């Protein structure tokens, strides 16, 4: 049989009912494990994602002073690096995010405003997500230019560290790239490649995503920069990834897709994308080798996936 996959953007709503119910915030070694207030705060954000439905505006939340502080620290220390470490598409859009979305040290931007802004850039939109989606559902959203975005923030005791995605990582890491046309199309190709795809291949697509969307390096003229969200949201690894220590290889999907990695230390290896259009092409070609007895196309006019 062929695994189920949403045919319309509205059907993404089926995901919030298929997430991991026991999140990392419940682990003993989580920075906020002993903090019951944090625990309730997380549950509150999880309830917002749980009751969200496609088409609804995303609930605004008044962030506590302590939370705004954690964001300030992460924002200020990371910002100093972008001008020289982030790829062009990132820097080109960051100022706009600053003027129209409240990207500032003393303010945590609201997902609704960020979503509207991405919509006018590339049609990308966000939807609040409770916790970790399966790779199949997470990647599936991308086919509709939809990004499941966390809304809670890491625990204030360790501002420069998070064992999971949190809002600082979504906004400072992912958002600027989804504002770029080429990147938008490239990430969508990954989404399209995953629809109705067999599990073993979903894993391959997750690995490609890891080495591009999360930890990718781009070729910029004769230089190299970071575009991977996991890098753009990690002060330490962002500086390291452009140093002489890591090993760099050109993005090559048959190899990238089976390359192991661990999410615990700095990556020993990075793949360099020639450009987003090229990575997009490479995914399309790679998608062609996936055994699916059909083809898929997203029609932005109706927000439906066409199955051939
Ligand atoms: C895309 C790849 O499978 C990643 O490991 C995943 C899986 N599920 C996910 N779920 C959520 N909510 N956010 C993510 O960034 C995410 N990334
Ligand atoms: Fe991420």
């Amino acid at each position: 049989t062929v695994p189920w996959f949403p045919r319309t953007i509205q059907e993404l709503d089926r995901f919030a009912n298929q997430i991991l119910s026991y999140g990392a915030e419940l682990d003993a070694d989580h920075p906020g494990f002993k903090d019951p207030v944090y625990r309730a705060r997380r549950k509150q954000f999880a309830d917002i994602a749980y009751n969200y439905r496609h088409g609804q505006p995303i609930p605004r939340v008044e962030y506590m002073e302590e939370e705004k502080k954690t964001w300030g620290t992460v924002f200020k220390t990371l910002k100093s690096l972008y001008k020289t470490h982030a790829c062009y598409e990132y820097n080109h859009i960051f100022p706009l995010l600053e003027k129209y979305c409240g990207f500032h040290e003393d303010n945590i931007p609201q997902l609704e405003d960020v979503s509207q802004f991405l919509q006018t850039c590339t049609g990308f939109r966000l939807r609040p997500v409770a916790g970790l989606l399966s790779s199949r559902d997470f990647l599936g959203g991308l086919a509709f230019r939809v990004f499941h975005c966390t809304q809670y923030i890491r625990h204030g005791s360790k501002p420069m560290y998070t064992p999971e995605p949190d809002i600082c990582h979504e906004l400072l890491g992912h958002v600027p790239l989804f504002s770029d046309r080429s990147f938008a199309q490239f990430s969508q190709e990954i989404g399209l490649a995953s629809l109705g795809t067999p599990d073993e291949y979903i894993e391959k697509l997750a690995t490609i995503y890891w080495f591009t969307v999360e930890f990718g390096l781009c070729k910029q003229g004769d230089s190299i920069k970071a575009y991977g969200a996991g890098l753009l949201s990690s002060f330490g690894e962002l500086q390291y990834c452009l140093s002489e220590k890591p090993k760099l290889l050109p993005l090559e999907l048959e190899k990238t897709a089976i390359q192991n990695y661990t999410v615990t230390e700095f990556q020993p290896l990075y793949y360099v994308a020639e450009s987003f259009n090229d990575a997009k092409e490479k995914v399309r070609n790679f998608a062609a080798t996936i055994p699916r007895p059909f083809s898929v196309r997203y029609d932005p006019y109706t927000q439906r996936i066409e199955v051939l």
